[PDB]
């Protein structure tokens, strides 16, 4: 039974006495440890990300977390010190685990879940990007989901950085399979369109039932890309610095259409997260009768803020269906 005095994530600096029990480890990455705990009062489950802290500089992930507030991004409930502790919402499953179950069971995830999960990912991207913040590590392991509610929540802002024009950033960010070609070609002038490529990679993976561009070397990855995308033009190569034959037979044309538009050589040619949310493939979530397979209601999909829509406000005509 641990009792800390922590600062709430969002809101005014008014510290609270937070008490928790049943502290078990749940993850152990390079970044540090992730624990699961039960808050004594609420009885609610939480995840605590324990990272080492430099007096040298103030934690960037903490700085990024504190400003963020979206239905499709984990909540930083509290944060304290020891070294830096992130008391975040507990979310049971991950797109990684879900996709794996399905591939291990030789079937694919029902298209309703693909549309639901992808849209929510694109929304969190539309939001984060409308602050010049790039996630830099979109992978199914970082896409948390509650299976009953069907809500997806982006997590791991450990490598997220606010991208400023003219400022160069490391090309070694991003995990194998989801790396945008600019990154494979070691570009330092990359934009938030890198997250869109990674998002597109997740879409295709849920559709194919396995990674679209695998390989342990950049070379191997680039080959699997050229196999589907074709050979990049000298201009396409410069911008950096099949399709219907790719997917199984009854794959929605709209899903394949959405892929081609996200998985573009030219970082400029790729859809913006908002543009993707407004794609024909998501038209079913816009249906007033749309319900989850378990009979439950779909999560909030249209509560678009001025902030979220800032990217290009006219899209709200498509984004918010008349029934709202
Ligand atoms: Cl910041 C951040 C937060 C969380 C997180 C928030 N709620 C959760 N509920 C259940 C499991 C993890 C979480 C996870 C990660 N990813 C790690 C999970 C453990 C294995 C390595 C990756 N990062």
């Amino acid at each position: 039974v641990t009792t800390v005095v922590a600062t709430p994530g969002q809101g005014p600096d008014r510290p609270q006495e937070v008490s928790y029990t049943d502290t078990k480890v749940i993850g152990n990455g390079s970044f540090g440890v992730v624990y699961q705990a039960k808050l004594c009062d609420s009885g609610e489950l939480v995840a605590i990300k324990k990272v080492l802290q430099d007096k040298r500089f103030k934690n960037r992930e903490l700085q990024i977390m504190r400003k963020l507030d979206h239905c499709n991004i984990v909540r930083l409930r509290y944060f304290f010190y020891s070294y830096l502790n992130l008391v975040l919402d507990y979310v049971p499953e991950t797109v990684y685990r879900v996709a794996r179950h399905y591939s291990r069971a030789k079937q694919t995830l029902p298209v309703i879940y693909v549309k639901l999960y992808m849209y929510q990912l694109f929304r969190s991207l539309a939001y984060i990007h409308s602050f010049g913040i790039c996630h830099r590590d979109i992978k199914p392991q970082n896409l948390l989901l509650d299976p009953d509610t069907a809500v997806l929540k982006l997590c791991d802002f450990g490598s997220a950085k606010q991208l400023v024009r003219g400022e160069p950033n490391v090309s070694y960010i991003c995990s194998r399979y989801y790396r945008a070609p600019e990154l494979i070609f070691g570009a330092t002038d990359y934009t938030s369109s890198i997250d869109v490529w990674s998002a597109g990679c997740v879409l295709a993976e849920l559709l194919l039932g396995q990674p679209i561009f695998p390989g342990d070397s950049g070379v191997d990855q680039l080959v699997e890309i050229i196999k589907v995308l074709g050979t990049p033009t000298r201009e396409q190569i410069r911008e950096m610095n099949p399709w219907t034959k790719v997917f199984r037979p009854r794959t929605p044309p709209e899903a394949i259409a959405l892929c081609s538009r996200l998985l573009e050589y030219t970082p400029t040619a790729r859809l913006t997260p908002l543009e993707a949310c407004a794609h024909s493939f998501f038209d079913e979530l816009r249906d007033p009768n749309v319900k989850l397979p378990n009979g439950r209601d779909t999560p909030a999909l249209f509560n678009f803020t001025t902030q979220e829509l800032s990217s290009n406000p006219p899209l709200a005509t498509i984004l918010i269906p008349p029934h709202a």
